[PDB]
C-alpha cells in the first residue's frame, strides 16, 4: 500500500515517498533540525524525461570546449569537446582510452560553467526548479530559504543549480576511488538523480556493483529496492554529522602522517578534498574515533538533502546525471556565519 514515509539506515534515515506532498514539512523538519540527511524518492516521475538524456546534451551542446577528470588517478584531460564525454556515457566502445588501452572512467568538470545553467538551459532550469521537493526550503525565494535575505556577515551560495556528470566506477580496484572526494559545504543542498545510464559493451557488469553496495555498509531494506522492485541504482554516498567533522580531520592527519605525507599539525584534510574513505578507513573511523555515518544508495529520481557542515563523499555505481541546488535553512544558518 502507499505510505507517507519509511525509515532506512536501520531507522536512522527518513525516506519521503511523495515528492510534492503539501504536508511533507511536518515529517521533514524534526529530522532536519537534528542535523540528519533526508532522502525523497519519485522526483523522476515529475520531470520531462526527454530533457535529461545524454544524447540530447551531446546534440545541443556537443561543440563546447571543456576539461575532464580521470577518476582513477585525478589526471586532468584539458580542452576537449563535450561530445567526447557524452558519446561515451553509456556506449563503452566510444570512450576515450588511457595508454594501457582500457576505457577511462571520466568526470565532466564544471559544466555548465559557474552560474551559467539558467542562461544555457532555460527549459531544464524551469523543469527542475518547479519540481524540487520541500519548496519552502529549496526554491530561490522560498519562505524558509534565507539565501536572498542575509547580510555580508554570512557566506551566501552561488546562483544554481549545478550539474554533476560522470561515468560509473567499474573494477575491484575502482571500489577504493571516489567520483567526488570527502568535503563539506557551508550551505545546505538538495541533489537530484535525473538520469542513470547502465552500459552495453562491457555490459553484464551487475556483480561488482552488488559487492560495492554490500562492502559500502548499505542496510537490508536498501538491498531490497534492487532485487524486489528493479529500480536503477546511481551512486553510493557516505554522509557524516557536522558535529563529527573535527574527529574525521584527526583520523586523516594520522593516516596522512602514516603514509609519509608531511603536513603541518593544523592543515585541513576535509577542505583539501583529497581523501575517499574506503572500507578500511570507514572501519577505523568507527573503531578508533567512535564515529558512525549514513551509507545511502541514490536511485533514479532520489533527492538527497545534505545538511550544511556535514562531510560527504560520492561513488558512482553507473553513469550518472545529478542536478543540485544550494539553500540556507534557518536550522543550519550558524554554519555560514563569518564570526566566532
Ligand atoms: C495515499 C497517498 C496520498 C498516495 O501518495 N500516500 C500518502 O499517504 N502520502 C502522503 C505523503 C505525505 C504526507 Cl504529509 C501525507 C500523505
Ligand atoms: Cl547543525
Ligand atoms: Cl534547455
Ligand atoms: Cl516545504
Ligand atoms: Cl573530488
Ligand atoms: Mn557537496
Amino acid at each position: 500500500s502507499m505510505t507517507s514515509h519509511s525509515w532506512l539506515c536501520d531507522g536512522r534515515l527518513l525516506c519521503l515517498h511523495d515528492p510534492s506532498n503539501k504536508n511533507n514539512w511536518k515529517i521533514f523538519r524534526e529530522c532536519w533540525k537534528q542535523g540528519q540527511p533526508v532522502l525523497v524518492s519519485g522526483v523522476h516521475k515529475k520531470l520531462k524525461s526527454e530533457l535529461w538524456k545524454p544524447e540530447a546534451f551531446s546534440q545541443e551542446f556537443g561543440d563546447q570546449d571543456v576539461d575532464l577528470v580521470n577518476c582513477r588517478n585525478c589526471a586532468i584531460i584539458s580542452d576537449v569537446k563535450v561530445r567526447d564525454f557524452w558519446d561515451g556515457f553509456e556506449i563503452i566502445c566510444k570512450r576515450l582510452r588511457s595508454e594501457d588501452g582500457q576505457p577511462m572512467v571520466l568526470k565532466l568538470k564544471d559544466w555548465p560553467p559557474g552560474e551559467d545553467f539558467r542562461d544555457m538551459m532555460p527549459t531544464r532550469f524551469e523543469d527542475l526548479m518547479e519540481n524540487l521537493p520541500l519548496p519552502e526550503y529549496t526554491k530561490r525565494d522560498g519562505r524558509l530559504n534565507l539565501a536572498s535575505r542575509l547580510p555580508s556577515y554570512f557566506v551566501r551560495p552561488d546562483l544554481g543549480p549545478k550539474m554533476y556528470n560522470a561515468y560509473g566506477l567499474i573494477t575491484a580496484e575502482d571500489r577504493r576511488v571516489g567520483t567526488t572526494n570527502l568535503h563539506l559545504d557551508v550551505s545546505d543542498a538538495v541533489n537530484v538523480m535525473v538520469y542513470v545510464g547502465i552500459p552495453i559493451g562491457e555490459g553484464a557488469h551487475d556483480e561488482e556493483v552488488l559487492k560495492t553496495i554490500d562492502e559500502g555498509d548499505a542496510d537490508e531494506v536498501t538491498k531490497e529496492r534492487i532485487h524486489d522492485h528493479k529500480e536503477k541504482p546511481g551512486a553510493l554516498w557516505h554522509i557524516y554529522a557536522a558535529k563529527d567533522a573535527e574527529k574525521i580531520r584527526e583520523l586523516l592527519r594520522k593516516v596522512g602522517e602514516e603514509q609519509g605525507q608531511e603536513n603541518p599539525p593544523d592543515h585541513d584534510p576535509i577542505h583539501d578534498q583529497s581523501w575517499y574513505l574506503d572500507q578500511t578507513l570507514r572501519k577505523r573511523l568507527y573503531e578508533e574515533y567512535g564515529v558512525q555515518g549514513w551509507a545511502i544508495v541514490q536511485f533514479l529520481g532520489d533527492a538527497v538533502f545534505i545538511p550544511a557542515g556535514a562531510p560527504h563523499q560520492v561513488h558512482n555505481l553507473y553513469s550518472c546525471i545529478k542536478v543540485a541546488e544550494d539553500f540556507v535553512s534557518p536550522e543550519h544558518v550558524k554554519h555560514c556565519f563569518r564570526l566566532t
